[PDB]
C-alpha cells in the first residue's frame, strides 16, 4: 500500500492516483 498521494513509483513525476494509482 504505497502513499497514493506520494509521486508514483514509476518515476514520471505524477503522484500514484495522479498516474497509476487511477
Amino acid at each position: 500500500k504505497v502513499g497514493r498521494n506520494d509521486p508514483c513509483p514509476c518515476g514520471s513525476g505524477k503522484k500514484y492516483k495522479q498516474c497509476h494509482g487511477r
